[PDB]
């Protein structure tokens, strides 16, 4: 039984920074994602049951960890603004609750992050994390479905973790986690298919066709709607995930810096590939602001090759 | 602070809303372990299988059910004053992603037939959190799992399916299996809609009947399994998903008819494992679907 | 068969033992949170939340017209109900900021009466592990609180108290108050016996008890010079850990031999001596001052 | 701010030039093995009944597992185990002694009971052996505790002070609730199991008759008696409402019952680390002391300083 603790600590230590600032950081967000997965179960029963808004308290949970942790000194959370700037090195970026649209309905909904260090000559700005998506040290999600997940990269592979709830512990059950080269599984919001552009609109009727390297079968489609969950089923089954630009988003929804970047990263290392609606790699991208927006092709390697060949 | 428990005293049987609801937690607590109910020991079978178990196992132990239909029996269970039907999880394609899953059950006073002829019906949502929605004739309440007290408590009552919302919620890779007047109502819904701002319907679709209905009940919306050239009659079992469900839906306010626009509970099955094809939710949008046709 | 609480009740009014029990897991989780209760917040005094949260819920029944609370002076009397119940919520208070064990017991009557008259009696037992030990007049039976289902489950049906076991449980820090009766029988139970007894004490009287019930022996508070009329309450400690002593084949006397249960308070907390236990060495004990 | 066992442990370690993450892996292995024991604890009776669709025998179980999982945990004694265990395939740093779950007797009842552990850094260079533990007391690097009562608490020492933790059943996390925990001078508890009066000589015998006694250190009232039945949880009392516990040789226990290395040691140190004070039956000091077998037995008095002196005061003149 390995515990997402003792895996942390055995791979620092193979940098000689087994109590470094990193194990620090991975402390914070783990202990975060407990506890939101913790707030999000018990759903209506935060307003309802006392002691005798819940993305907002996500994101209040996960700024109060992260600050304890001590070491991060820059966070961007997606309700704020501004960079958010701690008193006393790493930068955090992160969707505390990515999916929000359907906390209501008691489905499955996430927390996205990546993690980048400060740059040499730096005491926490914007310039820490306004940068090419290649330099994140690590990223990782939760997804809070019929049970809690935490899917991480540090660099060499990705790892999935099952949060044991009798012993709230992220417990290892997906090691080197490859995502399939082929698998005829779609995943978007058809409802924007007027917004579409042809190129976008071609691509989503040739998935629906017979497929020869699916039996004659054309794809099967799936969108639960939260984007962590949605890109989680893809990493474990396999298929392709989009949010596509349209008229009414010319630059997508996903947000580079904390989600197109960390599922970009973690595809890339599960084996999958990810590039926006022209083709470009999305770790190849630079945000100019830091809620900046991307489009977002991902998931089985041989699907993306299909998008890209459609694209030419 | 009402308790399902107390709901149940205070309406009034209760020994199978009880049995049922001890098997909803059991199940909900079984799913949220995943695969740590292969690794994990105390210091290797399959998550459908244990959950028909349980649900088998708490059935058989109320000793007031004498009949049981579970989709995973071909044959039908014996084991005294009614019967049950229950899909014990719904949705195990996705199971291994750990999304939302759910059960569902319909209850019959004694044996199996007309859908009119339901005494209650629920499911229990699995998702982010633990939902069970009930009907016992007259309307629906929701409740939610408190693991704190291992209690289901009151949250939803009176639910009611708001008359107009655009979602659906269908599988379009089917598309390639449907019949023009099914492809053509899809094709509708991806237009401007005068009702929603000049806007299109928004698509949703978890691939687990249970969650995508709780999400029409709690927003609004259409869910659809129509019939298609693999599935002729459709994917849902009328016994038990598509019976309690309609039911379910009528008590909220909503419509719920086969492609050919026949009311679900008019319905009577010819064996315990025939299919339905299905359209329920929103009243209003269930009605363009009946223009449509 | 599992067999839970509710199952139980409906197989055997229905509405009071639910409250209780639901009542009892919402305290049961509430101690097991200890210091976080003032310290964790929704985003990052026990005994005073354990009385609003049993008040609450036996409000909330509607079935209960009267209430006797330890923690609440006088009467306490709701708008909207057949039955009375008198409580200790949290019993053992000065072990909480220990950790140790602790417990709810409570009484129920239909309708300051004789003990004979109770409806029915039980504790809950906030340990290691959460027990229920009930009564409704036919023998005893205990549950223990399954935590991944928050049901109590039947861990001990038809309990029965040995009549006979080597363990006394007392505060001999009183011995200076006590009169010479008392202070030999104590001496007595240190000697040699066709080893002398072994001595348990958690004080919490609930888990003292708990224990007597499972694994036989003795346990007392008698009247002391500084209690003169014992420290249970006769009403609601007393009185049901009578009931459920009788009931499981024990005995339940005061320091001069009376049977609890035909006793009559006077005022809503009175207080009375006991002593209880295996019926062998409650005949002991009887010999002794008798 | 909320502090985490984990961030505490590591906010520590990384004061140190040689530390390696060795030592946080201990201390993760056994809140990992606290965490599971307190769990399979709460399920009492319903790990035999409930299944999928004996609790010493699993907590040893567990125990092993998880310090055998650790990687870097060479030498272990576990009081069920009556022979010396050694994990070649680990790392060669840290030896652990423990009683994975003390107080058997009182399972049935679902009371208090508690894990107790010492940790001893290896002797240089060693492939892990039993010179590896028998040594003095002194010799320890860490101590800690696990009370499983009505909640679940974890007190530790790394040899400066004690502190203790809280378990967060919502999150599975040790919050610390009771920093640089120190143990009252003076107070008037007092436990012991008095039914072994008999077996006990005369200068025990005396000394628990005059705590019985008023004291006009305690406004001319007798100290009051309290004795669980389980060591962790009647020692957990006296570290946080002061008092005395003990546990004498008497004759059928001519060398006590506590075992020195993995419960009179760690208790031992946690007591002098939280301002109190640890002896045997003849006044002297529990840690000064060396087991010649990894069980040996040790008699223990232990709690506030000035109930300890006290008993030193009377065992002197008794002589
Ligand atoms: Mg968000
Ligand atoms: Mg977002
Ligand atoms: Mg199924
Ligand atoms: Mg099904
Ligand atoms: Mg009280
Ligand atoms: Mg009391
Ligand atoms: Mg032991
Ligand atoms: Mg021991």
């Amino acid at each position: 039984i390995i515990t997402l603790p003792r895996f942390i600590i055995e791979h620092q230590k193979q940098f000689k920074n087994a109590t470094g600032d990193f194990t620090l950081v991975l402390n914070a967000l783990q202990f975060a994602f407990k506890f939101v997965s913790h707030t999000i179960r018990r759903a209506e029963l935060v307003n309802l049951v006392g002691l005798a808004k819940l993305d907002v308290l996500g994101d209040e949970i996960f700024i109060n960890a992260m600050r304890a942790s001590g070491i991060i000194k820059v966070l961007v959370s997606e309700e704020q603004e501004d960079l958010i700037v701690f008193p006393t090195s790493y930068a955090v970026c992160c969707d505390p609750i990515d999916g929000s649209s359907n906390l209501d309905a008691g489905v499955s909904v996430g927390t996205i992050a990546s993690i980048f260090r400060l740059l040499p000559d730096s005491s926490g700005t914007i310039n820490d994390v306004l940068r090419c998506g290649k330099e994140m040290v690590a990223a990782c999600y939760a997804m809070y479905g019929s049970s809690t997940h935490l899917v991480l990269t540090l660099g060499d592979g990705v790892d999935g973790f099952t949060l044991d709830t009798n012993l709230g512990e992220f417990i290892l059950t997906h090691p080197n986690l490859r995502i399939p080269p082929q698998k005829a599984i779609y995943s978007i919001n058809e409802g924007n298919t007027l917004y579409w552009n042809e190129t976008i609109r071609t691509f989503i009727e040739k998935v629906k066709q017979p497929q020869a390297d699916n039996n004659n079968k054309p794809f099967s489609a799936r969108y639960v709607g939260s984007m962590v969950a949605d890109v989680h089923r893809t990493f474990l089954y396999g298929g392709l995930f989009a949010y596509p630009c349209d008229k009414k988003s010319p630059n997508g929804k996903l947000r580079l810096l904390y989600e197109a970047f960390p599922m970009a990263f973690l595809m890339e290392q599960a084996g999958g590939k990810a590039v926006n609606d022209r083709g470009e790699r999305i770790l190849d991208l630079v945000p100019s602001h830091i809620h900046d927006k991307s489009s977002i092709w991902l998931g089985s390697s041989g699907e993306i090759d299909k998008f890209l060949d459609h694209i030419g």
